């Protein structure tokens, strides 16, 4: 009845902008000593609270940082005001008012470290039902299984390791388009209702000369990165545009997302990511030559296994210090039809893959421009010609020279933080 | 004995990257007088040629840009060569060697207009089939058929035209991108088997800015999707598309003039007009000014497409823009997850954007709140078992928040004033 700081809390009414407050929200990020005995307003989420005494404490959260709160009795809160705080349900929006405060000894369990904020007002905007079926620390600690996480997405993608995880997924695929951008690239468009690469093809046979594509690629689905790209003579053009690509990806991830990294790195231990500038390039013979020197048996013209692949992975790791590179001059006999034949060593291909952390992300190779060739490879193959009749049409009135390959999102994501398995680096995994 | 020029040109071997020679081949585009009497190296595609008597002159084409090659019997090159150019199937890719000259009357026909390349070597590095179902010179004239062009894409993709309309297209993708991401937004991936559903799970899960690019839809389309969490109110949002339009349609104005002017050429359009910060009108504005038309019209009636084009109409006449908002439809004519006025419960916090008179974008503040979606659902006549886990995403905090897509073609075609769709889909299906 009395309470005289009843206007400076509660429930608030649903926010259906009815008004324009006059007033600035601070990013929980932002509350440093800088802001030292500033009054603020912070809008974020009740990540943690208890109470005693005169007092309640609060974990006040925004994404990736965090900042302890106290609600204190005296001019500001009253009794009736600090209960209403301890007991507002996890997961709640508050906006809040307080006083940026210097604490003596640093706040370890928080990212803002150097201040408290002490509430002079607080507001429930929005009230979430008690019953939360994950919690937040769980989730995150190096128990939760991927069977409630992924039951409750809107819950798991909440914690600091997802935020992190998908901030810098989106960071890769503006790396990725940026760089390509800047190298004279032009997006392309593909439709999905005919595999991403017959489009690209058909661009470059159209005088597009530099495409990607960035979208949904086919039950799985995933997110592919396309590049293909006319060239002057030599597909290693192309080999070596691509490789500086992935380069300026991981320099780009370094550089700007090394917090992400860092938070992602406190849940899944694993050593930053290596690479050379340039990228190392081996060819086929050299890897058959290092397998053998391991006791692998292999005939010249098989295709790697993967359990060979990681092999050769951790050997070009202990020799060369670099988690990325590049298998160049496959066989032939392992790459599809349109891929263009070693004009010197006949039984090898104009085809690389490359790696990370010893697993595949990319299979390229210089196409088959010339109708003639590709008709007598697609022969070889056992290809229908009738069904691929159109795609050979395409390059019939004069096509370039040209190569290029791809990318899945989150299998790069994965394997760049050293993650188990892309289901940790797919924000809707089915299933 | 006879062709001196035997070596200098010829039917090259496939390119088989059996080779990394020290050549640097020269975009056409570059080809000015700063380059006069230099040698260089160009490779093109033979966009068109003629020859009498000791000369050939062919048109190289290099996507947008083209140039007046000259082969003629002199020093370099003999009868056979200029004989052998004559011949090459028009959209054959050539590798020319030449040197740069000075012409004095502007060659008008091509983009480099103040130069000719006189050639001293040129080889087919790709040989085109004799009888092209398309010409390009047909397709680009204010003549073929939607209908040929779309059977043979590859080669209508080459119209000075498609490479104008496309690069454009890609130029809107970039500019969306960037600029969102510089107000701090969070690109997502979302699975195709709408994207609504997903940005506000996002937005429920803590990541305030997400964009979305990809396929939506039985017609396809591309989609430029965005949704955002606000503090008060959902003009804040709002706001936020209408300028990410605003530095898209500036950025195209500054970056892609020529390849705007390529398509003007072809199909003439008043340049796009906007003003800054972005026309908003509330629909009371509308249905005044509607009326004042003579048109007749409910006060809860969804603006019709011929309603729609006149006020578009007259707002340009009024306001002299071809973009701007139209603020507060009413409840009833928009989707279930829609939020009431709270001060006009007849109408709603939705908004729909407009260039030239059509719609792009279609957006409202959503609801937040479990117990208000749920009615609205039930007001909807939707089963509240078929949306369960979307209202439950909402129970566990979400803030408020708005967003609101655009269609990439669409605004594509809007913008160069295009007739249809078709014309911005790179590869349409009837």
């Amino acid at each position: 009845a009395e309470d005289y700081a009843k206007e400076r809390y509660g429930i608030s009414s649903m926010i259906q902008s009815q008004e324009k407050p006059d007033r600035v929200l601070v990013r929980v990020r932002d509350l440093t000593i800088q802001k030292a005995d500033e009054v603020v307003w912070v809008r974020a989420r009740v990540h943690t609270s208890r109470a005693k005494g005169k007092q309640c404490f609060l974990v006040l959260r925004q994404q990736q940082f965090n900042v302890q709160a106290l609600v204190a009795v005296g001019d500001h809160a009253s009794k009736q005001m600090v209960k209403f705080a301890a007991n507002i349900n996890k997961e709640s929006i508050v906006d809040v008012e307080g006083v940026v405060r210097k604490v003596n000894q640093k706040i370890g369990s928080c990212t803002q470290q150097d201040v408290e904020l002490h509430v002079q007002k607080i507001y429930v905007i929005s009230l979430a039902e008690p019953r939360l079926p994950l919690q937040l620390d769980d989730a995150v600690r190096p128990t939760v299984n991927q069977d409630t996480r992924l039951d409750n997405r809107v819950i798991d993608l909440r914690t600091s390791t997802s935020q992190a995880v998908f901030r810098l997924q989106s960071g890769i695929c503006h790396l990725f388009r940026e760089t390509l951008i800047n190298k004279g690239f032009v997006e392309i468009q593909t439709p999905k209702i005919q595999s991403p690469q017959l489009y690209k093809q058909m661009c470059i046979c159209a005088d597009f000369e530099k495409v990607f594509s960035i979208g949904p690629v086919f039950l799985t689905e995933f997110v592919g990165l396309d590049i293909e790209m006319a060239f002057n003579y030599h597909y290693h053009e192309v080999m070596e545009e691509i490789a500086d690509t992935m380069v300026q990806i991981f320099k780009g991830l370094q550089e700007r997302f090394q917090t992400e990294i860092q938070t992602v790195n406190k849940q899944f231990p694993c050593e930053p990511f290596k690479f050379l500038e340039p990228t190392l390039r081996l060819e086929y013979c050299e890897a058959l030559a290092m397998l053998r020197e391991a006791g692998v048996e292999m005939g010249d013209e098989d295709d790697l296994s993967t359990p060979n692949e990681k092999l050769l992975g951790h050997l070009v790791k202990e020799k060369y210090d670099t988690d990325f590179y590049i298998l160049d001059k496959y066989p032939l006999a392992v790459r599809p039809f349109y891929t263009m034949p070693d004009p010197r060593n006949p039984k090898q291909s104009n085809s690389y893959d490359m790696f990370m952390r010893g697993e595949e992300i990319l299979s390229g190779a210089q196409r088959i421009h010339d109708p003639q060739l590709l008709t007598e490879r697609a022969l070889h193959h056992g290809i229908d010609l009738e069904k691929i009749k159109a795609y050979i049409d395409s390059f019939r009135f004069g096509a370039p020279p040209h190569a290029g390959g791809g990318i899945g999102l989150e299998r790069v994501t994965m394997l760049f933080l050293g993650l188990h398995n892309v289901r940790q680096t797919s924000m809707f995994p089915r299933d």
